[PDB]
């Protein structure tokens, strides 16, 4: 199986006048790249997906695509729907575009059967010839993909090769490489970054990263490396600043992080989101000053 | 100027027994001429208002377009009755659903359903932008649809209550939240408020304790019941709806065996009121056992035809 | 079936000194009964049960029936445990001690199944020859028992007459008198004590009712008329209290209520309850000077 | 501080005509004994401590400290309650009786404020001199012992040494050892025995251990020497019985498994706990066979 492992990083995606800021946008990708991460990820939750329009969401996947050109990092590009035949149009895209596979994550807000699950990502994985992997994040869609149907999703299709778990269910990630070890299993969570990686898990879909992607790279490549006492030191540092990047809904506190270390011009979101109170902004801002994030 | 003085001026509004419009396929497109056979159905058996492409309406997996033509529909088939569409045009991106809301606005739409942003999670403060953005974007009545299930997020009682003083156009919430609690805090700190039940099974609780109205998954399948189950209510005779709320708690519970509109559009196909039981992936057909759970509840009731 | 309902209180137990402050409580029984209340629940949740000895236990029973002899008002005895054996030897007691009944909650902490529950339940009816209501209370005890449990034991038990519901559920409400409509289905939650009565429930188990006894009298015995409009009208009105009761964990803002109105001496509880935070104990205070309070 | 760490075993309590079967009670702890166990735990949870008489209580902890003695394998009793007065008798007990330590959970079902569990624990810690576990399994007591609670308890109480978790949430095992990387983090939930050792917990308080002492036992100590690998093999083999255990709720499954292998006379619970049914009778059986189950 191909696959996309090691840390990476859930992009924000700036915002300047109400447009993708898509010079900023490589600009901090190629900070990405500086900074030792093995992937990227345009487009997901942390983009806000769900506010930029159908031709944003290509634009900031092919910035991605460019900017990695002449690196070994590679972009797993946002590309999961709600409707299957939007999920299919989107990972073609990113396939006839050159990104290297394809983040989708479970359908949101419509609640699909795990057999619904099943035809849902068994459409998505013919539809392409590039790595797929899921993403179950229940808190957000209101469904699950079981082990079981994630299991038979990597067994039964060539393409799919893991999931992103963002689930806070460590027995889960247990289950789920007990009963397949092949299986890629990423942590969407960076407060767990290093029990799922412990675990077996190959890699991280960062949101700390964004702001300290040194340290989350570190942190990935060290459990990679089985140097489990130096990925656990760097998790145990990061807490403070995981926790409280979701303080509030993310992207609301990455993004005022970015803001205030002067790392995107304008802390500017597309509604529903919007800034947090001011009392977070202040928590955020207190937090950031125990960590040294890099500049450009 | 804006004002926090909103509550007691006039507010245009979409109340009574309402039937969140199931959305038949054909060959992988709407089937427009069932739609509008479903909805005379509808308007027949004493339901007061049709909400088209909403959840129930499998409205993720339509396009665009197919959600503009179906609210045509309903628009077009409500109109000489005494029924209001009250369209489906919420997203969670607020430019989208104000673009929605003004769809619905300029194209006969009585009022809009909007649901609260899903996936993404907006803070009770972009909420409140978000539903002022939409109310500010047209001159009808706004319903908010509290479904945190689905969203993943929740409109809180100061939230709507917020909304429904500060915003000409919004004048209640459809509540899907098994949160009973919570209809008594609505309706204690804002009575103006209409607080419209959106779980079948508990259409006469939230009725009796002043919900104005329904917007109901049942009805596509038993309209008569759900509408005399709501004016029975509406009239203060508690008795007889109480007794029709019992009575289809059956059915109430086993349309949701599954995650609506799955089983709903299963028993419509079962009472032979669409041709084909055809979903939009990921949704899909039921389980056999399901399937035969569905079919067995429906023995219970008496399903009107066309 | 022999049944208890109507409006009843969930007596709090006065300390003094670390002891049980008998005369206080004998005072707070007749308050309620001269001012509505149909029945009273002593050593309930209410009351402080877990952490009472066997005799005080024993010894508060006593107290209410004694006080409510020569009156209308019944005797509702707490006689639940966990462990089936005590639960049984409580219902004995309250029984060979005149109660007019027992209230059991479902066992708490050791999680039994629904056949344990059933089991649980049957030898207790089958001890004594009173009305045993049931009680569901999963945020407390760590289990539920489901509408069938319920409706079995209340068909396959003479003396179970229903139950006492504190589950924030009104579908279940819905489900059970649809299904067994001769239940006694009464409100264990303050909030919503008029829409499961509007449902045809036919009582409240009342944590309000310690301070306003006359309001959810007379909203209990409107709602039991189907005076509606009136009934609702005290819920309605009782929201803002009935919220503030349980700001922290009951009994500790009711006992903070009753000590703030004058009609016990001594805001004192067992370990591990304690005094409220000073913050909510002014907030308890605020609430409580929108409403009518009656003294002795 | 004073600690008490390592593989250690939830005792399951058998019966024998309704009495304690004192005798198995013995040859059991002397397998565990034999089977590379750090310490037993009598009259916890899996040992049916709620419906133990008091003097059954106390005589578990006296035949667990008489078999014991001369052995290394210590003895951390169960002492527990939600009466502060019981729970500091039982310490009292236990400590005046030869236990090492005592694990204490957190009230349950009355729902302690965090300001009422210091006060209960600090109550614990100051009447005994031995080492103090907490015990936070808030899916059977209703509340939650916060991270801020266990670390101030941890800091300000010298007997106090950390906190036996069953919470289901990796985040809090991170949060814990993270701000206050001295306390013993115990894992109480089999199936991810793996993770919380590999974040830096220091041993297991566990049900599956009843049945494959050597199992449980080789996995903590593998992973206390920081042999990762070997601990996860064993973890992710124990899975599928780890999960099988909560099929009902525990100990109901570990007593039919012990049961089922010979290891116990009767499969004999006190109500309100019951045998399985009979589908999961049949589903421990099968789980079973997978595992090499060591005699006597
Ligand atoms: N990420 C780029 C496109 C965003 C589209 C959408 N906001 C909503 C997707 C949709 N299926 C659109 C249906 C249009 C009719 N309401 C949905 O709203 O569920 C989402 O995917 O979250
Ligand atoms: N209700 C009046 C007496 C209170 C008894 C007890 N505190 C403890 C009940 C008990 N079964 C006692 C077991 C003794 C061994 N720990 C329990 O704690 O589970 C309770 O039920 O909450």
């Amino acid at each position: 199986k191909n696959i996309i492992i090691g840390a990476m990083t859930a992009l924000i995606t700036p915002f300047k006048n109400g447009k993708v800021d898509e010079q900023s946008y490589a600009r901090l990708i190629k900070r990405q790249i500086e900074n030792g991460i093995d992937a990227v990820v345009p487009v997901g939750t942390t983009g806000e997906s769900a506010t930029l329009t159908a031709e944003e969401h290509r634009t900031c996947i092919e910035i991605a695509v460019e900017t990695c050109k002449g690196t070994k990092v590679k972009v797993l590009a946002g590309a999961g729907s709600n409707a299957t035949h939007e999920a299919v149009g989107l990972a073609k895209f990113a396939k006839e575009h050159g990104a290297d596979g394809i983040l989708s994550v479970a359908p949101y807000y419509n609640k699909p059967t795990q057999q619904g699950l099943y035809e849902h990502y068994k459409a998505i994985a013919q539809s392409v010839d590039i790595p797929v992997l899921l993403y179950n994040v229940p808190g957000r869609t209101g469904c699950e993909i079981s082990t079981d149907t994630i299991i038979k999703l990597f067994r039964d299709c060539e393409n799919i090769y893991g999931v992103k778990e963002a689930s806070g269910n460590i027995d889960k990630c247990v289950d789920l490489l007990a009963h397949e070890p092949r299986m890629m299993l990423i942590s969407g969570e960076d407060a767990i970054n290093y029990p799922i990686l412990s675990n077996g898990g190959k890699g991280v879909i960062s949101v700390t990263s964004n702001l300290l992607p040194d340290m989350i790279s570190a942190l990935t490549h060290f459990a990679l490396d089985e140097n489990y006492k130096e990925a656990k030191k760097i998790n145990d540092e990061l807490y403070n600043i995981n926790k409280i990047l979701f303080c509030e809904s993310n992207p609301i506190p990455i993004k005022t992080a970015m803001y205030l270390a002067g790392l995107i011009e304008s802390l500017e979101f597309r509604l529903p989101l919007c800034s947090p109170s001011k009392e977070n902004f202040a928590k955020i801002e207190e937090v950031m000053k125990k960590y040294k994030i890099k500049g450009f």
